[PDB]
């Protein structure tokens, strides 16, 4: 079925002849004040926008039929953003000032069903007036008024269809419904990414074994937060070049290229928010290229400078919760296990802080592999949808697993490199977000990070596993936004 | 054969060193007091952990500050107790910009086939204003093959080991390589090794003079920074099922999309894109529907201006951009004005090249107005599908060198005769001469581009006359009340300037720009100006 929504005050609040032609479109705004400001005060009616994606996801045809008008005002920008935001969550836009006719003139209505290809019955309209809803039900449409700021609305709306949650999730941007940039930094290597919103720029780098798609919940919000996001596919993963050479992944290089990728893209500075392995790079970016980093934020991953008199490898042979990691060392091995069956491999890796079928991070060598435990047919974690997983699959089907793993296999070199930035410190805006129930990459591993990063601001989330962006998304967003906001 | 230059005093001016100087005298400081912390074969203390990249900048202040305070009252003149060097080294670094002529001198050899690069005594600026450096550094980025940052390779000038590290990568001998510095004390090693020394003193000329003497000659008014070849980002937005729009990106916001005309491609703005970016903008040289790497359907309806504008809008939403500056030329320009006319909200501002805002006559068949204007015959010729195509496709080489010619050049197109002699390239030479406005390669791109898209799609732009008319007739009671720019070309045969004159009846406040001796290919004929005009425009709004 389909869902129709007015705008005057059904998807934006506060709510709100000759200029009856202003509606029709023969006249613009700057055509005729003490009223302008009012259109700028109103914002999106989130729970309603929710109620929409709801159906949209549920297999309906959403849409907006409003009594528009052309805004050439001094503050139309607003409308744009709102418009450009609602854009993605509807199939058709029946703007009054676009099709000549305006509510409640019956010709507009006939125009909708017409484009909608539907019968008045299997279509429900939503208006805060009712004088505009008379036609709808008259036609055989399921009418629904507003009067208030929703609730009662979304309520008698639930009835027709399904139910909506009180505390929802941030809209998961996706899939192809996005732009796909492609920068070629070195001959054989090109880095694919994603883009959204207008500057300043902040690149979101993922970890192991993930993809840009991971930030699927941060990207939109972050954009709408007034930013130009660049969910990049880290070298080796997804649509970016994934060479077979190990040297190709030395952190020293990854950071260098990361920089190139900027020049190429003509961006002179960006905010670098990293997680997992990325997070490592992010901190090194901050450490080696201050100029190009506007600011840095890290999830789970803490800044752990290297010990100059302590073989980096030894520090791994030590920490017990880094076995699997060791297991990865040998090329072909680790790969062979994860590739053998990507389905499991993933539903396996991706599990909540409070969930079964965990990975074998420490018994790895001994039991023969990071997955030697765990069921065969893992259960879908209440953190990824089959589809959500399938993307990761398709992604990896084309890239393989060697490339990503080669991130681990550059220990000595990495050590030898990060040793140069031992006499200096991170003096650019920084953020360290710690996860609580994160088995490996435990919070307490930061504690002395300030010895290196004074002024370092922090953020911490409870009941959060390693998959922060996907486990506690809404919070991650908040924390992140509010962070950028205050700097 | 390569050529390198110590950025501060060669690529960047006024040499930061100058600031120290003018600061010494300021506080009656004996010649070279705080100067040592920069110009001294005494690379020691903190200033040596700085260029060495061991410690950042911010640290180098509290440390250097006190290391200065060393000889403060001890062995030397009075150096204010609380006296620091933070915000004084900071300004000097910011107040400095790129040495345009010298950069020129570089791209020269680069073009000429040399291995440019920069060997500077760097330091990692984690300053409150380190951005500046990023930009200037992000710019010089593309013009050099190698960047030898002192603060990145451990060694700093003039310690021999650095130099021996450069040739190592440049895989060259001391003889076939030239070094540019503003000190000379830094140049001493170079000569001794076997390199071509040159005191980058003075400011320019004199340097480029003694330079010229060993390379070639440099333009007096060089050709603006061109953004090509494949050294760019390539976005790809899918607006409707089968249709996806490819484009190009550069710099940081706000956004302004550059739409091309017929028969061109994003590559046309190759001269505006960079400059525009460097002008503080995020450019989107888009490949108009039908052209190059964007979907180029076979349907005619697919190109109704009404649609092109709609999709143009979608392309924005999709890209998450809520507003942009729309600068159009030719057919694009038309759309651009309609964009302004139909979607005010999404247009921050509009600029048009050659193409004027010509609303439609409500009581005058749009077609008739074409059958009338004599300089629109070829256009008419295009009407019939397959025909026009067949002519332009038969041999893209000519087709292009043909279309693309200067205001003052031969082999013109047959804009009015067409229909009669059947064709536009009909009476044009067999093998046209390369116009002093496009390089063979420049043309080849257009070829490859069109080889994959064909010619139907682009032409379908012409074939939507009635519909277009019927549509633009809706925006007859309103006007363009958003910032606008109308740039007129002088020697533009078709799309003559005088066709604007009453544009203000529709667009008050409409600002204008006009260029002389300019044909239809404005962006390629008078690029530098187009840039200026455009920039200065955006600048003042
Ligand atoms: C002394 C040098 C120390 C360098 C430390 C670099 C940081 C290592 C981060 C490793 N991260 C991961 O291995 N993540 C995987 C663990 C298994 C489940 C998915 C996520
Ligand atoms: C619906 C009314 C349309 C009115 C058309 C106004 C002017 C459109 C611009 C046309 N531009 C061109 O035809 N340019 C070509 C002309 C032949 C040589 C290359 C450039």
């Amino acid at each position: 079925r389909v869902a129709a929504f007015d705008l005057d005050g059904v998807l934006a609040l506060p709510s709100i002849g000759p200029t009856e032609q202003l509606m029709k479109g023969k006249i613009t705004f700057s055509q005729w004040q003490i009223f302008s400001q009012a259109m700028a005060a109103r914002s999106i009616n989130r729970p309603m926008l929710q109620a929409a994606i709801a159906l949209k996801k549920k297999g309906f045809t959403t849409c907006i039929v409003t009594n528009n008008w052309l805004d050439d005002g001094d503050k139309r920008d607003s409308l744009a953003q709102m418009m450009c935001e609602l854009s993605q969550h509807f199939d058709f836009l029946i703007e009054s000032c676009q099709v000549g006719m305006i509510k409640p003139e019956p010709q507009i209505y006939n125009f909708l069903l017409d484009t909608l290809k539907a019968k008045p019955n299997e279509v429900v309209f939503l208006d805060d007036f009712g004088s505009n809803l008379k036609p709808a039900r008259d036609m055989g449409m399921v009418t629904i008024l507003v009067h208030n700021t929703a609730s009662a609305l979304r309520e008698l709306e639930k009835v027709t269809g399904t139910q909506f949650p009180e505390a929802p999730l941030p809209v998961p941007c996706n899939p192809n419904d996005v732009s796909h940039g492609y920068v070629t930094v070195k001959p054989g290597i090109r880095l694919h990414f994603v883009e959204m919103g207008s500057g300043p720029a902040l690149c979101l780098c993922h970890g192991f074994p993930e993809s840009w798609f991971s930030w699927r919940y941060q990207i939109p919000a972050l954009a709408q937060a007034g930013f130009r996001v660049l969910a990049i596919d880290m070298k080796g993963y997804g649509d970016s070049s994934s060479p077979p050479e190990i040297e190709e992944y030395a952190m020293e290089l990854l950071c260098k290229e990361m920089v190139t990728f900027l020049d190429k893209l003509g961006i002179p500075q960006a905010v670098f928010i990293g997680h997992d392995w990325a997070g490592v790079m992010v901190w090194n970016m901050a450490l080696f290229y201050p100029e190009r980093v506007r600011a840095v934020a890290s999830l789970n991953t803490p800044f752990m400078p290297p010990d100059p008199d302590v073989s980096p490898m030894k520090v791994i042979r030590s920490i017990p919760v880094f076995n699997y990691q060791l297991y990865f060392q040998e090329p072909g091995v680790a790969e062979a296990e994860l590739e053998k069956n990507m389905s499991r491999t993933f539903k396996s890796f991706f599990r909540a802080s409070d969930e079964t079928g965990f990975i074998a991070v420490h018994k790895a060598t001994e039991i023969g592999g990071i997955l030697v435990n765990t069921p065969e047919d893992p259960n879908l974690s209440k953190i990824t949808t089959e589809e959500e997983i399938e993307f990761y699959i398709q992604q990896f089907k084309k890239t393989g697993f060697r490339g990503p793993l080669n991130w681990y296999r550059n220990t000595e070199r990495n050590w030898k490199w990060s040793c140069k930035g031992l006499g200096r410190k991170i003096l650019v805006p920084a953020l360290m977000v710690t996860a609580e129930k994160d088995i490996v990459l435990r919070p307490e591993m930061s504690k002395n990070m300030e010895k290196w990063i004074p002024f370092l601001k922090r953020g911490h989330i409870e009941d959060c596993g390693h998959w922060t962006q996907i486990e506690k998304p809404t919070e991650v967003n908040q924390i992140l936004i509010k962070w950028l906001q205050t700097e």
